[PDB]
């Protein structure tokens, strides 16, 4: 079958935006493709990380991947740092990307703005993501819209490498959801929902309790038009709530507008909050189970084993093509 | 004992400047220290390399290291790419160096000047050299003067890492020869002798034949003062020839000035050319022997084995300190 790769940074906050744009796709596609799902701890360190929190966040994210339903008999779940090939291929790709290509990355630009002394990993974040995808001969990379540009640079590098050294890499393609590719902040629906928003009301974490989810959904900024209809430009707040509702419930945006015909924001938010609770509760129960189990470590051990077998071989072919080593 | 590390890029030209500033020190110190001497093929690719020539140049350089006298029972000779830890530690160090620190590197500035689209590896050349030195708990790094600045950034990174994550690295120190730290071009003695000078008369390669060494020494730019006396500012050409003569012959600069008292440039150059021939001939004989032997591969196999054991352990401690993995 075709191969899928995708990764998530281990951090203190994993949002419903991460779930809807990514994790939901991973669970959907796992049985139909060869799947590698990575905990990108080397990318995490492109900004300072408290070492104790980083180690815990890596375990947390592995638990969340398993809690949402990633099945180790269907997919390979592993930690980026435990497969040396990622670092090795990243170096090779860094030698073929131009500085100007990295500087124009929007992710870099945003993460480094108003900064005084920027750390180099932030700039070289792309070749490492490109190595993550290309090591596995990846065909599809399911992500939310914010990663599209990185995937576009990955395709540019794979093409450049193939052209200079011979056809080695598969040119990967992004798979971005139709609805929910970009879940927006509940506090300012013109902004993406971000793990690092300083306002905790902007996002819902996958570990938010029921009272908390109710409070954040109820406080979500809307409009004065009291109509439940999708219109991103005119009604960003309601439109974003409709995307969250649709993707989590399985109901179309049309279905939801009909259902809420003549209805006001109060009932709509109460219902949505319950749909979020319904979704997160089981995830959280499974999450705690994994966090307390020795099996979490076993799953990651096996996934690293498989990923190392494949990636190490691609690295050998890349070295051979560039004429490194012997 | 103390530990020494040093590296050389595999390239089409290895000069008497490389020999005098570096290789000569490696042979001198090998019995007194734990020594790692590396063929930096990952650094080589920071600029485009023809893959076939790169593979040959790596073997050539390994032969030259053995030909000049590096003894595998005293030192560990290995290829950078064959030890994944270098790439892994380079990533970690790249996440803690600032972009501005890299941009001010003179090596980067020179290699990238008048350039149109610069390759990222050229900019991130330092963290990889820093990882090369720090992986082995290096105390001393014998090099010529042009690497001093990179070693200074390495010390800055080791200190920064120790300060943020705990004392792990030894702060390394450069060992730069008193005479011969910077062998100058024979064509323009105000310029460093460089492997990539477009004028082949500017350098002597370790594989230059006798007629060739005579021609290059005889053509070496001097002055109209016909006096053999060291004075870098006033007599750069003669001063540089005196450094080459001194370091290769074992005779002091004073000894040589006395010896050539009242003598002219002709006799002096004829003698120097013979001193260069005397030095390179045995190196070349041994060089061909290694190039035709299966033992060259065995030596590199064993050196990679040892280097991997040490470097992989340092990488595990670095990951532990940053909280990567598990
Ligand atoms: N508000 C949102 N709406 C919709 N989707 C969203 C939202 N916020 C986040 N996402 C998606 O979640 C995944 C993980 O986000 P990260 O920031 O860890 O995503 C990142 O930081 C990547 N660089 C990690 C990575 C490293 N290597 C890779 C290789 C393939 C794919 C991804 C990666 C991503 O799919 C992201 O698009
Ligand atoms: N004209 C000259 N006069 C005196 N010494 C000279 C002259 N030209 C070159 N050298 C010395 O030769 C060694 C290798 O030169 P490279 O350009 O490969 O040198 C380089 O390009 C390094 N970045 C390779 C490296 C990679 N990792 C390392 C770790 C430790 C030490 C060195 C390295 C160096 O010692 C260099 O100073
Ligand atoms: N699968
Ligand atoms: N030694």
């Amino acid at each position: 079958m075709k191969t899928i790769f995708s990764g998530i940074q281990p951090s203190g906050v994993i949002t419903i935006g991460n779930y809807i744009g990514a994790l939901r796709q991973f669970v959907e596609l796992q049985h139909e493709y060869n799947c590698y799902f990575c905990i990108v701890d080397q990318h995490a360190i492109t900004v300072w990380q408290d070492p104790h929190e980083l180690r815990q966040n890596i375990r947390r994210l592995a638990a969340l991947y398993l809690a949402v339903g990633i099945d180790p008999t269907q997919a390979t779940l592993f930690i980026q740092s435990e497969v040396p090939a990622h670092a090795q291929a990243a170096w090779m790709l860094q030698c073929i990307v131009y500085i100007g290509e990295l500087e124009r990355m929007t992710q870099f630009k945003e993460k480094s703005a108003g900064k005084e002394a920027v750390s180099a990993g932030l700039l070289t974040y792309p070749p490492l993501m490109a190595a993550d995808i290309l090591l596995y001969n990846t065909d599809i990379v399911p992500v939310g819209e914010d990663q599209k540009q990185h995937i576009e640079l990955t395709r540019d590098l794979a093409e450049r490498f193939n052209k200079r050294y011979g056809e080695l890499f598969t040119i990967p393609e992004a798979r971005i959801p139709k609805v929910g590719a970009r879940i927006m902040s509940l506090v300012d629906p013109t902004k993406k929902m971000s793990k690092s928003d300083p306002n905790p009301k902007a996002y819902i974490t996958l570990l938010d309790d029921a009272k908390t989810i109710e409070k954040k959904i109820k406080s979500a900024v809307t409009d004065s038009e009291g109509t439940i209809r999708y219109d991103k430009e005119a009604k960003p707040g309601i439109s974003n709530l409709l995307n969250i509702y649709s993707t989590l419930s399985g109901q179309s945006i049309e279905e939801l507008e009909r259902q809420y015909e003549g209805k006001g924001y109060g009932v709509f938010k109460a219902d949505l909050a319950q749909v979020v609770i319904e979704t997160l509760r089981p995830i959280q129960e499974r999450y705690h189970h994994w966090m307390e189990s020795e099996e979490l470590d076993r799953v990651l051990d096996e996934g690293a084993e498989k990923a190392n077998r494949v990636a190490s071989e691609m690295v050998r072919k890349m070295e051979q093509a560039m004429g490194l080593g012997r």
